[PDB]
């Protein structure tokens, strides 16, 4: 009811209608149209007629450009100032700090950003009241997974960007068919704004609206809501990717008995018609999407994408460990993609794919640093920037985390079962990192209890990822420090826990290293298609194949059980070195981290392999 005519929205709504919305989604609308303030309300349907307009009309406001040259691919270009996921501004709130992070020893945690309820109901109310005046709300009802997968979940995300929306269609299932399976369900409410409201009063740059002085990315596990503010770009505002799949997943997942995790699912088949499916936690710019796209070099294999970037995992009644892709598409970094890196790549995003901050050639085309293909004569290039760049600049004319958005349904190895809503049985878990030294090129775990030790032990050279710089070396147990939902510590007794699930299959862990470098700093490995030798070794682990050596880390191959033919100048003996010297320091640098980030939530079944590794070292 009302009293005057300030809480129906109905006479604002270009498209639907809030009557056909379930109850708590009219509540969940309707309360922050009143609370920002939303010049006009549009709830979504999902159709192409609507993503037609919405894509006119970003180009009439000169948010995107078309890119002549390909069938349906639109150009983005961000205010600079937000180019990227920021890590320092996302926090999880939660009414004890314990159940965020574990409380460090001596410093700050790295396991994650707690906020208190009271410190965010003041940004909170410093950032929404009215922030979308003179905009559109737009209610984007999406699937995370399969509709009517069991491990599938459903959210509401309002956003007044359409480039959001037009994101948001790619990445998730999209549209009314959400809202009818959706019924008066249970949904994650998405609350995002770019914080530009109008009128405006700081001059937008590139056309991109944003606020980076008061860029917030909050998690509310216990409400079921995530709240982000300021930023257009990605993984802050699109919502369901991870703030949902990963950070406020991880937790429902630990509550429901399964796994969120930040692992690419691939299906790889042998020369002798035998299939399994593996994924790989590996951080960000560290070589998910080029492995899970793989043009494999060896005859007779065949890779398979599931999905390059999120799982959810569960193990089913038969105790096998099943895994789907809750993601629609592929939102992976542009630079360094090519033909000879990944060519199917190359052949998903010439259409229907939407690209942001990378170059744009005279003749409509896309430009990135690394896409080793020639340009025709005459051709020019217009930088991120909206500027005119020559290769004897040294300003890279496409930002280093410019991305593609792309449909999965595209890639021409999309694995036959990426959409099946039982998920795919996974029979190994790979591990891997950028580590420039000391670390061979694959080892597998001892057991179970390593295996989640060499995940929480994992550590990786500074990338592009997040707001890290220079060359340094950093931890990221299990590829999750940016995305952790809760207790570290407790999620490590949760991985702990599967070893104890009757007629459990329990995957194989194995640790892969692409990037060990010679004391010249040259790459010793060739990687990208070559990795299918590493993975025909773990495919014949798998079937029991005798071809393991163990050493102090755990098992790696036997000498000639890598199929190294058309190689050969490689050198093997750097690159399977395992150094007493190096080991040492990397046990107590573990050690040290373990003791201070997880200290009293810290497993002892995990303590006790750190204690088994220092002990195999030293017998070195
Ligand atoms: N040396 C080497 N580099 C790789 C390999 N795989 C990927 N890369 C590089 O790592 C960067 C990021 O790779 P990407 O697949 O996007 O990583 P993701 O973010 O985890 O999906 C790219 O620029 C690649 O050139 C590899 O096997 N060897
Ligand atoms: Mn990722
Ligand atoms: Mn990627
Ligand atoms: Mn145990």
């Amino acid at each position: 009811p009302q009293l005057h005519n300030g809480l129906d929205f109905s006479a604002k709504v270009i498209q639907g209608s809030l009557d056909s919305l379930p109850q708590e989604v009219r509540k969940f609308v309707e309360g922050n149209a009143q609370l920002c303030q939303p010049e006009y309300i549009h709830i979504c349907d999902g159709s192409e007629e609507e993503y037609g307009r919405l894509l006119a009309h970003m180009q009439e406001e000169g948010v995107i450009r078309k890119l002549k040259k390909y069938d349906n691919c639109w150009l983005a270009l961000t205010d600079p100032r937000d180019v990227a996921r920021i890590e320092s501004k996302t926090v999880i709130i939660t009414q004890e700090q314990r159940d965020t992070v574990p409380i460090p020893k001596s410093g700050q945690s790295q396991l994650g950003r707690w906020m208190s309820e009271e410190d965010f109901e003041k940004a909170f109310n410093a950032r929404f009241p009215g922030c979308m005046k003179g905009r559109t709300m737009y209610v984007i009802p999406f699937s995370m997974g399969p509709l009517g997968s069991p491990l599938a979940k459903i959210g509401i995300e309002l956003t007044d960007s359409p480039y959001v929306v037009a994101s948001m269609r790619i990445m998730t299932r999209m549209g009314t068919s959400v809202l009818e399976a959706l019924g008066d369900g249970e949904f994650i409410k998405c609350l995002h704004s770019v914080g530009c409201p109008l009128p405006l009063k700081k001059p937008l740059v590139n056309n991109w609206a944003c606020n980076p002085e008061l860029t917030l990315i909050a998690h509310l596990p216990d409400r079921r809501e995530i709240i982000s503010f300021g930023s257009g770009y990605g993984g802050n505002s699109l919502l369901g990717k991870k703030c949902f799949a990963l950070r406020i997943a991880s937790r429902l997942a630990k509550e429901e008995g399964w796994l969120a995790e930040h692992m690419l699912i691939l299906g790889i088949t042998n020369p002798e018609g035998k299939k399994k499916y593996l994924a790989a936690a590996f951080p960000s710019a560290c070589g998910k999407t080029n492995l899970a796209m793989m043009n494999p070099t060896l005859p007779g294999w065949k890779v398979e994408c599931v999905g390059d970037d999120i799982a959810w995992m569960k193990f089913d009644a038969q105790g096998n460990l099943r895994a789907i892709n809750p993601e629609n598409g592929f939102f992976g970094v542009a630079p360094g993609t090519s033909v000879k890196t990944n060519p199917n790549a190359i052949k998903t995003i010439q259409k229907n794919t939407i690209f942001t901050n990378v170059a744009e050639t005279s003749d409509g085309g896309v430009y990135w640093e690394g896409i080793d293909e020639p340009l025709a004569p005459g051709v020019t290039i217009t930088s991120w920037k909206n500027k005119e760049w020559r290769p004897q600049d040294e300003e890279p004319c496409a930002h280093p985390n410019s991305r593609f958005c792309t449909p999965a349904s595209q890639c021409p190895i999309i694995d036959p079962a990426w959409e099946s809503p039982e998920g795919v049985p996974i029979e190994g878990i790979i591990f891997g990192g950028r580590r420039p030294a000391g670390v061979p090129l694959v080892y597998e775990a001892l057991s179970w209890q390593h295996g989640v030790f060499v995940g929480a032990a994992m550590r990786s050279e500074a990338t592009a990822a997040a707001e890290h710089k220079g060359k340094v070396i950093m931890h990221d147990p299990f590829a999750m420090r940016p995305f952790f939902g809760y207790n570290f510590g407790k999620y490590l007794a949760h991985w702990l826990s599967m070893a104890h699930r009757p007629a459990a299959k329990l995957p194989k862990i194995f640790h892969v290293n692409w990037f060990r470098k010679d004391k010249n700093g040259k790459f010793l490995w060739p990687g990208f298609g070559e990795n299918s030798r590493v993975l025909e070794w773990m495919f014949g682990r798998i079937e029991g194949e005798d071809s393991a050596k163990l050493t102090p880390i755990g098992y790696v191959p036997k000498e000639d059980a890598l199929n190294l033919k058309g190689l050969g100048d490689v050198n093997v003996e750097e690159l399977f070195g395992i150094s007493k010297e190096f080991w040492e320091k990397e046990v107590e640098e573990i050690d040290k981290y373990l003791e201070d980030q997880v200290n009293a939530d810290l497993p002892y079944e995990i303590e006790r392999e750190l204690r088994a590794l220092k002990q195999r070292i030293s017998q070195m």
